């Protein structure tokens, strides 16, 4: 199948023939029994594919695992316990003390935080590129960095990279594409493994479970990273290895190498491991994805217009707008939907933006993207706060952005509690 | 207040709610928590207020099994992760960066030796390793860049027994803490390091704490004994501004509690190998009754330690009950309230005996966990410690026919009855 709405209610689960249970089951269980000694020695081995234990693998998260792989175009996936954790694992994985990574500077806030003061005492250095110029992306390389890095629509500025011109770059330095597609909806407005990404991550816990009941994320590998020919930059992905008496990873897995690392090194050894419980909830919101995402964007695309005639509002950032400054990349990349955010500020003083967010009734102000019900947050007090005030700016965030994340209520009563808290702030 | 252990494992660290008056606690499956207002919000991101804001960095059913663990050992808080592995991770993490070192023990559960022998030094943090458990030997590896000395309470699979008290004096006159593994402390109720000079104890809940097998899960539990401040040559971080948080100073805003606070608010925020309210759930059903199954578990293994003495199909016993045990001395100081849940044997004859003796066992399992309520067998030279070297090996401990047996809750004439037929058609 390869229509996203099949993939997403069927893709990497068959019943088992003893049970025929037809939804997943939850596998509560830290521990899968031997068959006999010797199994349990191929296995921990590396000579037999089976389940060992769930700090590593576990019969739920495979199944979200595969599913996620199969709608984002990849070979393969590994959860983990959060987008954090996602992100770390996959830099840990690329790079070590000494190394470095080119990142965009349009970030998430906690990213950008990871990457700018936690990795650096790890030895890892981040070089920022602010301009989304693919010479500046070009200048930033030297010998010692290891992936370029972009989130698909930033958080929550929504720059557009231009992920064929910035794959076409780092290939040819012999680097992968790192894209964060949390925004994207778990592939469904964007599939950068189709327009050159090598490795992409998400954090789950938004689009993808939908529900804000979770937290969780994953990573996901295109399979089309040749480490071998790249070998100068990373020499783990094929010399022999000191952690599997010197087990050669490329010869063994090929394709396969950087999620098999994913899992028998960072998640055996840092083990930020997904619960079963936490794949269950994720995968019912999965098995809605491509719905609630058409209704999303649909919303946010009426709720934009609302604001663009609203004498209320100042000005309206929306990546489906003409006036959008990536929006050249926007039309070529995103052609399901525009996204389900949009950002906003609001006329009069400092004042004004808390007055309109307190004053809403139906949409929650709280910290989360990607609920079915509809969001507000203040980025520059909270998402982005430990950064600062350039850092923000080269982040596009401002003091007077009010970030909306657009539910799925019905868009009449969306529109219409901001209405009513405009007419509470401004009469 | 409550002074005993099976008095704290079923009521620390929660109240029913006034809304709902729900008596077990909730499973706050939620990644969010709706702000009271915009500047509530700013004040719960600034850190100007204590309060619920994501589920990556707390939670209210997690937080209960925080609390609740930190209670059984003593601790002043806790902080849950994602499993023992990210518990070490996260602690080793905030105390050290690039350029650093530490001290532990050579006996270490496999997957703990690795992580500090091969994961960490990727990050410039790497260890050295003694092997001999003299206090003079920690003394001398100690440099200028060390900070921490690691130890587990009791060694997986050995079973070596640390002089807490001698290793914290150590420690604590060259200004690094003591990190206590103390996993096969069963939850503190078989020792309790922090009464012993440990700053810091980590565990492994998967093992004992939740003690079903039904999930994966760590914790790390601050005593808020370590004095951040008299040490800040070696812990700068600790007292200096933060570049996370705008120069916030955390020993002048925190005092005792600063390490489990940079643990929440750098490595959980940032790393984010955090515990779901799911897991803490099983977890807390476990701890209601881990006092119970801790006592049962140890009888259990005295009377299997007994039985395997006189078997004639067993080459030698290994249980830190034993007098014979290379330390018997800390272990009958530090353990009084049961030696233990675990014990390693080594069967007769040649080198496929102890394979086929856990092969003909129809009630122990054969698989990669310890302290379930099950009874649990498994070979750790070709499982858990299959990824070190032979030599790495021995300096923890573990012998080619060595059989880990962590002895499970059954009743214990069903276990021996176990080995008994198995041993038959094994040896006739
Ligand atoms: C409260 C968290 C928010 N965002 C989290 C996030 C993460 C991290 O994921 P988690 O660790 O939280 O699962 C990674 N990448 C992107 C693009 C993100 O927006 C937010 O509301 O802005
Ligand atoms: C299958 C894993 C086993 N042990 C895990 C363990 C860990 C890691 O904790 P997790 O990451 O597995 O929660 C930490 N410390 C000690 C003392 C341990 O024994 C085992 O069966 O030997």
């Amino acid at each position: 199948f390869q229509n996203f709405e099949t993939l997403q209610l069927h893709a990497g689960y068959t019943p088992d023939p003893h049970t025929r249970s037809t939804a997943v089951p939850i596998y509560a269980t830290s521990s899968y029994t031997f068959n006999d000694s010797a199994h349990g020695a191929r296995l921990f081995g590396l000579k037999e594919l089976g389940n060992i234990y769930s700090r590593l693998m576990n019969p739920t998260v495979d199944v979200f695992e595969k599913r996620i792989a199969a709608l984002e175009g990849g070979i393969a996936a590994a959860a983990t316990s959060s987008g954090q954790a996602a992100q770390f694992l996959t830099i840990a994985t690329l790079a070590k003390a000494g190394d470095n990574i080119v990142a965009s500077s349009h970030l998430y806030g906690g990213t950008y935080n990871q990457l700018n003061v936690l990795l650096p005492r790890f030895g890892i250095k981040t070089k920022f590129v602010r301009s989304g110029k693919l010479e500046d992306y070009a200048a930033a390389i030297d010998d010692q960095t290891r992936a370029i890095y972009v989130e698909s629509m930033s958080n929550p500025d929504y720059v557009v990279p231009d992920f064929e011109g910035i794959a076409k770059i780092a290939h040819e330095h012999g680097i992968p594409l790192v894209v964060d597609n949390t925004l994207g909806a778990g592939g469904y407005y964007i599939r950068p493994i189709e327009h050159g990404a090598d490795i992409v991550v998400h954090s789950a816990t938004k689009w993808i479970g939908g529900h804000g009941t979770t937290i969780g994320g994953v990573i996901v590998d295109s399979g089309r990273f040749n480490w071998n020919k790249h070998s100068d930059r990373f020499p783990e992905m094929v010399e022999p290895s000191p952690s599997y008496h010197g087990l050669k990873y490329w010869e063994a897995f090929g394709p396969a190498t950087f999620i098999t690392r994913i899992r028998v090194e960072m998640l055996r050894d840092i083990g930020a491991c997904l619960s079963p419980f936490s794949a269950q909830q994720l995968l019912l919101g999965i098995e809605t994805l491509g719905l609630r995402a058409e209704r999303h964007a649909q919303n946010t695309e009426k709720l934009s217009k609302y604001f663009e005639s609203s004498p209320n509002v100042s000005w309206v950032l929306w990546p489906g707008s003409e006036s959008h400054p990536t929006y050249s990349q926007a039309k070529k990349y995103l052609t399901r939907g525009f996204g389900a955010m949009l950002s906003i500020g609001v006329k009069g003083d400092a004042s004004a933006g808390s007055k309109v967010v307190d004053g809403l009734k139906l949409v929650s102000n709280l910290a989360n993207v990607g609920d079915a019900k509809s969001l507000a947050i203040h980025p520059w007090s909270t998402t982005h706060e430990q950064l600062s005030e350039d850092e923000r700016l080269a982040s596009g965030v401002t003091e007077d952005m009010i970030r909306i994340s657009v539910g799925i209520e019905h868009v009449d009563d969306i529109i219409a509690d901001f209405e009513q808290s405009f007419q509470k702030a401004y009469g």
